[PDB]
C-alpha cells in the first residue's frame, strides 16, 4: 500500500492581478504542501510527477469552443485579460492561468493512472485553480476546466468505459460542472453535500436541490445533499455519510472514487461558514477508503483558510497513509435542519437505491 502525492510549484503561477487579496490565492497550495513536509508526510509518499494535459483530452468534457477562448488567454495582455475574465462568473485570469489549468488536470490524470495500474493504491493532489464549477462550455467561479470529471473520464479511456468511478464533492459549494457533465451517465456516481441555502449561496441554482436525481438512465446517479438553515460540522457529514453516501456508495460499487476536495466547509474558512474539522475531513476520507479496494484520489477544490486546508488536507493523506483515524462522538444530536435535508435526499433517492429502502 503506497501513497502517491502530486504537488507542482508552478501552479502558482496563475493570479489575480487586480487583487492581491483575492482568496483563490497561489500560496494555498504552497502552504498545503509545507505542511505535509512538517508533518513528515511527504516523505512516506510516492512523489507523482505533474504533466500537462493535453488539449485532447480536455475534450473529454469540454467544448473546442471553451478550450481555445481559454487557451488563447496565455497570449493577452492584461486589459484583455480582464475583459475576458468579466465575461464570466467569478473568475479572474493571468497569462499562465491556462497552463496551471493543464497542469492540475495533468497531475490527476497521472495520479489516477498510478491508481489504477496498481503503482500507488491511493493518492492525494495538491492543485489549483480547481475544478468543479466549471461546465462543457464555460469557466466559473474560480475553475476554468472541470478536473475532477476530466480524472473521470481519463480512467475511463485507460481502462474501460463502464468503469464505474464514485465522485464525492465534499466542497461547501455545489460542483454544478460535475453534476452537469455526468448527468445523464450511469457510470460516474455523483454525490456532493453543499451549503445550499434555498438556493441562495454560491452557485445561485435550483440545480443543487436534493429532487435532482439524474436524468435518463442517470437516474438516481446524481446525489444532491443541500444544507439550509444551520452552521454544519462533524455531526452532520458523518450522519449524511452514515445514512446516504455510504449505502449508496457500497451499492455502486465503484472502481475509483475522485474527492473533489474543497476544504471551505472548514472551521475557520472565511467564506464557507461551516464547521467541519480536521478530524472530521479524516474519518469521511477513512470512509471512502472502504470503498473500490481503497482506490481514492483525493482533489484539492476550494478552501480558503490557509491553516484550515493545510491541517485538513494533511489529515487526509494521514489517512490514506494507513494511520489511524481520530475517535468522533457519533451521538452528537444533529442540527434540526440537517435531519430535514437528509431524510428529503432518502426519499428522493429510495426509488433508486434498494440500500435506503
Ligand atoms: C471552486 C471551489 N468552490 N467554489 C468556491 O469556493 C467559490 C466560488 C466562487 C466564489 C465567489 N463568491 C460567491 C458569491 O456568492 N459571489 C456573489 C456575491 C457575493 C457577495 C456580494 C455580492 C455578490 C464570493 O462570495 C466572493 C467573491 C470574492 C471574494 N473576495 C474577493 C474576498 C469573496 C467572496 C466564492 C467561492
Ligand atoms: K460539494
Ligand atoms: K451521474
Ligand atoms: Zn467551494
Amino acid at each position: 500500500p503506497i501513497t502517491g502525492l502530486v504537488y507542482d510549484q508552478r501552479m502558482m503561477l496563475h493570479h489575480n492581478m487586480w487583487d492581491s487579496h483575492h482568496p483563490e490565492l497561489p500560496q494555498r497550495i504552497s502552504r498545503i504542501f509545507s505542511r505535509h513536509e512538517e508533518l513528515r508526510l511527504l516523505s512516506r509518499c510516492h512523489r507523482i510527477p505533474a504533466r500537462l494535459a493535453t488539449e485532447e483530452e480536455l475534450a473529454l468534457c469540454h467544448s473546442s469552443k471553451h478550450i481555445s477562448i481559454i487557451k488563447s488567454s496565455e497570449h493577452m495582455k492584461p486589459r484583455d485579460l480582464n475583459r475576458l475574465g468579466d465575461e464570466y462568473n467569478s473568475i479572474f485570469i493571468s497569462n499562465e492561468s491556462y497552463t496551471c489549468a493543464l497542469l492540475a488536470a495533468g497531475s490527476c490524470f497521472n495520479s489516477a493512472q498510478a491508481i489504477l495500474t496498481g503503482q500507488v493504491r491511493n493518492a492525494v493532489a495538491i492543485v489549483r485553480p480547481p475544478g468543479h464549477h466549471a461546465e462543457k462550455d464555460t469557466a466559473c467561479g474560480f475553475c476554468f476546466f472541470n478536473t475532477a470529471a476530466l480524472t473521470a473520464r481519463y480512467a475511463q479511456s485507460i481502462t474501460r468505459e463502464s468503469l464505474r468511478v464514485l465522485i464525492v464533492d465534499w466542497d461547501v459549494h455545489h460542483g454544478n460542472g460535475t453534476q452537469h457533465i455526468f448527468e445523464e451517465d450511469d457510470s460516474v456516481l455523483y454525490i456532493s453535500l453543499h451549503r445550499y441555502e434555498d438556493g441562495a449561496f454560491f452557485p445561485n441554482s435550483e440545480d443543487a436541490n436534493y429532487d435532482k436525481v439524474g436524468l435518463g438512465k442517470g437516474r438516481g446517479y446524481n446525489v444532491n445533499i443541500p444544507w439550509n438553515g444551520g452552521k454544519m460540522g462533524d455531526p452532520e457529514y458523518m450522519a449524511a455519510f452514515h445514512h446516504l453516501v455510504m449505502p449508496i456508495a457500497r451499492e455502486f460499487a465503484p472502481e475509483l472514487v475522485l474527492v473533489s476536495a474543497g476544504f471551505d466547509a472548514a472551521r475557520g474558512d472565511p467564506l464557507g461558514g461551516f464547521q467541519v474539522t480536521p478530524e472530521g475531513y479524516a474519518h469521511l476520507t477513512h470512509q471512502l477508503m472502504s470503498l473500490a479496494a481503497g482506490r481514492v484520489l483525493i482533489i484539492l477544490e476550494g478552501g480558503y483558510n490557509l491553516t484550515s486546508i493545510s491541517e485538513s488536507m494533511s489529515m487526509c493523506t494521514s489517512m490514506l497513509l494507513g494511520d489511524s483515524p481520530p475517535s468522533l462522538d457519533h451521538l452528537t444530536p444533529l442540527k434540526t435542519s440537517a435531519t430535514v435535508s437528509i431524510n428529503n435526499v432518502l426519499r428522493a433517492h429510495a426509488p433508486f437505491w434498494s440500500s435506503l429502502r
